[PDB]
């Protein structure tokens, strides 16, 4: 009553992305990384890393950190050196800055003045501060001083689902609300030299990249003025069984540490079916249309690593093209933690318009966005596409 | 549609609180603190601290840290020693544990089984981890594995407003949703020895205490089954003008640092009037009932320090009893960052039932909850009380 609510489903009205300009191709990374960390003498460890990169299904990544910066800051090149203050000094500044680039692109596409942003959600796994990255981004953009802000820190790879789950309620419960949603990630918080005693940290050095994505989310788009690309219809969150300690990350004096068990793909792939069947049963209940088949949904899946995608595709019997947009982003950007699924959403709508398909979801009506991260946490969003032309 | 929404205003259905058992009386704190930090020879600095404690309007605080723990961990007793890993090891465990005590009390009052909790918001300024304090609390309580979680880290003293602003939308936009809201704060993240070059850190040693509060928030309470205590009707957030750097806190290798300018009370007190007049004009628009006067509202004000309360009371012309519940909590608990306003909400409803007043807000119908923190951020919540008997 005192605050009127909206009527239609929360919708994605624009998407922007941004990446550091420095690109490192995966074929060059093993020599680049063991050279800059003064580890080339550890030949066996390096050959293990070569095999990880060869199997990563990542062709290239964008990285804030460059050879110059690393040689200037030797504490980032060792494996276990006090370096948190240095890392924070970097990402407390650069994470909002990259988010600002992505947010400016999203606002430009949206087409409305930036003062119509009423809410801001900023999600990151890269650094913490008070005031936070949300405050910094609001300052960089010049948002209204009364924007309702929320900073989601230390989220990890499920955060792209989390921000949609929250943005849905902000948009739908507040008439006129327009929510800027930013995920921004920079691996300077976690980059460190190699050690043959922590081989799971090696995996992160093969897969993690930098990037930021931004959405405008709102209900009741103004006809002929704003344009919906996807609709948020259902959300769910689950802690998978027997996953205690599957994915851990601690903010230590040596920076952000990464711990990752070899059974993560098995835990995800063996439990995701029941989760999706339950979610789809809630969205398409019997009392009535049956749920679409997996092959008739579009898929925006966090590519935690190729083994996760391969095992999910195998266990669910997905046709080999269902994860093509997901794998394209992994190939060209690596795993960008919470930002990754929004890059995939952008890739999917852009391919759909390019190829003149009938909807923003590759021609399918309904779709799924999945985030996976520490918990082991599974975030599920059931999405509807929008018809094209 | 696919997720039905609720109808009535988000309501506080129960409140629980918890504090560490160790109490330190303010009259003992100056000798306790300069002794345990081996600083008694700094007589002038100590006399400055005595005056801060004498003027703090804090009679006692609950503190996780004890003389025993501090003597066992000398790095916490110095002013600038690497200690973040040690501090985190403490609060990553103890903050959820204290939150669990407060949440269990709230659930017991609520009276419904814990599995009816559908959402969880965990807010803290004390430590960060992945998975987070939200995950840890869900595990400690045995919440449903599908609870929709949100962890708000590095929030600071406005966080009690923030959690209500978010909980309002989760409760109202989700039919049947019952939101567990926990704020939990433990000063081990920030405690350090004194230095006469950082006199604002001294202020924190005079004012900051430990505590956790928990709410059940939901719309459409079941008649004769659940009981509403306050209703959330309007929310606003503001960055106050010319407040860049007024309140900063950085998570460093020496733990959480605190920076606080002497003009914080002036910034708050000189701007709060326009903010409240605007908020009340939105809730009571003309086109119609005029807004109640300040003296006919109930007041739940974050007691950042006595100077803030005194200057707000002076600038707004508040009668001397309006801030009595606020000052009682400051007197008996200190400044517990984000948890403090929920302790005050509990104190107010408990006094109201005890004294047989006509509403949960001291006999007034409408009220204001105000959080202040880094930004300088002002969180405003317009509340309605509930009639008593
Ligand atoms: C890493 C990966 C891309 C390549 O591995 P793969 O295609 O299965 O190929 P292999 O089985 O040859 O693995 C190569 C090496 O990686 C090692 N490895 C893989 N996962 C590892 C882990 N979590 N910890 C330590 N070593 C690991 C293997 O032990 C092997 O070492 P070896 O050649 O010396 O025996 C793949 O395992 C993967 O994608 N895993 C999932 C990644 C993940 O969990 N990310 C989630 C994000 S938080
Ligand atoms: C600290 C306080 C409780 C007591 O101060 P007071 O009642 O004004 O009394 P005084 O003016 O004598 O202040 C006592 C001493 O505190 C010092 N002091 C107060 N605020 C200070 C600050 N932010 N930084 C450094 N010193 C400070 C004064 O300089 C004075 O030192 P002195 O006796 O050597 O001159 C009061 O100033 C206050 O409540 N301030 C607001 C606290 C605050 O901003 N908290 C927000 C939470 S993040
Ligand atoms: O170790 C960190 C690094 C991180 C990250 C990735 C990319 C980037 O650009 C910045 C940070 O994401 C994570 C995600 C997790 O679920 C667990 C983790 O431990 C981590
Ligand atoms: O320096 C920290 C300490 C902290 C805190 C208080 C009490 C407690 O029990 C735990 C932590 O709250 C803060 C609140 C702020 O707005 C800014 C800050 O820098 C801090």
């Amino acid at each position: 009553r005192k605050m009127e609510r909206a009527e239609g489903p929360a919708s994605v009205l624009a998407i922007g992305t941004a990446v550091p300009p420095n690109v490192v191709y995966q074929k060059d990374y093993p020599d680049f990384y063991f050279g800059v960390t003064n580890s080339n003498h550890k030949t066996e460890l390096k050959d293990k890393f070569q095999r990880m990169c060869d199997k990563s299904c990542v062709s290239k990544r964008h990285l804030y950190l460059t050879e110059e910066i690393l040689k200037a800051n030797p504490s980032l090149c060792a494996y276990w050196e006090p370096s948190l203050d240095l890392r924070q000094d970097i990402v407390v500044v650069e994470v909002p800055k990259l988010g600002k680039q992505a947010a400016s692109a999203a606002i430009k596409e949206w087409g409305q003045p930036k003062s119509k942003i009423t809410h801001l959600i900023f999600c990151t796994t890269s650094g913490v501060d008070m005031p936070g990255a949300d405050w910094a981004l609001a300052k960089l953009l010049g948002l209204r001083s009364s924007v309702k802000r929320l900073v989601l820190y230390m989220q990890g790879c499920y955060g792209g689902g989390t921000v949609l789950r929250i943005a849905k309620d902000l948009a739908e419960n507040n008439k006129g609300a327009r929510v800027l949603v930013v995920c921004s990630e920079i691996t300077a918080i976690t980059f460190r030299g190699p050690s043959d005693t922590h081989l799971d940290s090696l995996v992160g050095q093969a897969l993690f990249g930098d990037g930021a994505s931004a959405l405008i989310v709102g209900s009741d788009p103004v006809p002929a003025v704003e344009r919906a690309w996807f609709e948020l219809h259902w959300t769910g969150s689950d802690i998978l069984p027997n996953s205690d300690g599957a994915i851990d990350g601690h903010l230590k004096e040596v920076g952000l540490t990464f711990h990752l068990m070899k059974d993560v793909p098995a835990i995800i792939s063996k439990n995701i079916g029941g989760i999706l069947k339950d979610a789809l049963a809630k969205v398409f209940p019997a009392a009535a249309p049956p749920p679409p088949t997996y092959n008739d949904l579009f898929w925006i899946t966090h590519p935690g690593g190729p083994a996760i995608l391969d095992q999910v595709e195998d266990r669910l019997g997905l046709r080999k093209d269902k994860l093509a947009s997901t794998r394209a982003v992994l190939d060209q950007f690596g795993n960008m933690s919470s930002a990754t699924v929004l890059f995939i959403m952008d890739e999917m709508r852009k391919r759909s318009v390019e190829q003149q398909l009938g909807t923003t979801g590759e021609g399918h009506e309904w779709g799924l966005l999945l985030g996976f991260g520490p918990g082991l946490t599974c975030e599920t969003v059931v999405l509807r596409s929008v018809p094209l032309v």
